[PDB]
């Protein structure tokens, strides 16, 4: 029968997608300074209702910039350490968390980060496709936990929603009185 694992694959692909997060992290950053002033003109409005919903979005992409400088992290790991994948049938204890991660994140971000669905699918095709599903559930439990923190789906505590506001109104002196119920119970 055979292997699906295509290793030089794997490799061309990580290196792709070691750039493209340099490339969305830069403009990512880039285009949340708009943001800020967005929600800036909402204050200035003075749209606090809107602005406190609108502002979830900044909070997810300051959160999945930080998410991207992990994930570059380890993909420069695999390529450092590849001799560990390509020569040896086992997962090294040390690349656990590397490759486990790589293949959690890969459904989350590949809408922005293609090549990131190839790394994943080729770390399956080198581990089983069983141990792949167990990645991306993180049933594996090597999956690393703040990673998992910045790419999470749940919405913002309303009192870091709060403190962005409040942060955004100082930088651009526009009025904001925050949710006092909010600051109190932090």
């Amino acid at each position: 029968l055979g292997s699906g694992f295509k290793a030089e694959r794997l490799r061309v692909n990580l290196r792709l997608v070691i750039n493209r997060l340099k490339l969305l992290e830069k403009k990512k950053t880039e285009l949340a300074q708009k943001a800020r002033k967005e929600i800036a003109d909402y204050l200035a409005a003075g749209k606090d209702e809107r602005a406190r919903i609108r502002v979830e979005h900044i909070i997810r992409e300051d959160y999945l910039v930080e998410a991207m400088e992990i994930l570059e992290l380890y993909c420069d790991l695999l390529l450092a350490r590849f001799g560990l994948i390509q020569s040896m049938k086992e997962l090294d204890s040390g690349l656990a968390e590397s490759v486990s991660t790589l293949i959690w994140a890969a459904p989350r971000l590949q809408s922005e980060v293609a090549e990131l669905k190839i790394v994943a699918d080729q770390l399956c095709a080198k581990y089983s496709k069983e141990y792949g599903k167990l990645c991306r559930t993180n049933q594996i439990g090597t999956v690393n936990d703040r990673l998992m923190h910045k790419l999470s789906v749940e919405a913002p505590p309303k009192i870091l929603v709060e403190r962005y506001l409040i942060e955004i109104a100082k930088n651009y002196n526009v009025p904001y009185e925050p949710d006092s119920v909010v600051m109190a119970e932090a």
